[PDB]
RNA sequence: AAUUGAAGAGUUUGAUCAUGGCUCAGAUUGAACGCUGGCGGCAGGCCUAACACAUGCAAGUCGAACGGUAACAGGAAGAAG
């Protein structure tokens, strides 16, 4: 019931004294399938150590999302660095139809059938960060009615 | 009951993030070309030279408008084997 999946692995470099030194970065997202989404970055010298650090950071640093029946509630826009992201609840608008690196976080998030369209930059490290910010500041009808009295 | 509706990716760098262009994945067509080709249904078929046109048809009808008889088939009368 953990439901982990990796989005992006890259080879970064460092350029020391004698030549270059190549390191690998993972970027994974875990989530239970009912709210509870996390992402982790993690970087290491080989690929399986990188994904393992990424999963291990992603299992902690996990955020609650106030889902609807199987989906979002109201249309929400989350931004991070250069990466602006729209989402629309699509009240059984079948299938998760999101961009790459947004399909994954929305998939393990437990949502099933939203409409997305990322704008701006679509770097995978910042398009999540713009989905969680997004799903984090999406509030439910029992939270809005809690705030404003009824 | 009559709008249930939105996906990205590759490429600037030793690597990064951003900006930014180029390019790809889709659908479409009065299409052409290449390879191949069994049947049917429904549609479509000179986008260019509003260039030049052989030949055949594409606008005739009415005698219940009229003088009339060129034919065709009868009618009447005459003459002949």
């Amino acid at each position: 019931e953990l439901q982990e999946k990796l989005i992006a692995v890259n080879r970064v470099s460092k350029t020391v004294k004698g030549g270059r030194i190549f390191s690998f970065t993972a970027l994974t997202v875990v989530g239970d399938g009912n709210g509870r989404v996390g992402f982790g970055y993690g970087k290491a010298r080989e690929v399986p150590a990188a994904i393992q650090k990424a999963m291990e950071k992603a299992r902690r640093n996990m955020i609650n999302v106030a889902l609807n029946n199987g989906t979002l509630q109201h249309p929400v826009k989350g931004v991070h660095t250069g990466s602006r992201v729209f989402m629309q609840p699509a009240s059984e608008g079948t299938g998760i139809i999101a961009g790459g690196a947004m399909r994954a976080v929305l998939e393990v998030a437990g949502v099933h059938n939203v409409l997305a369209k990322a704008y701006g930059s679509t770097n995978p490290i910042n398009v999540v960060r713009a989905t969680i910010d997004g799903l984090e500041n999406m509030n439910s009808p029992e939270m809005v009615a809690a705030k404003r009295g009824k």
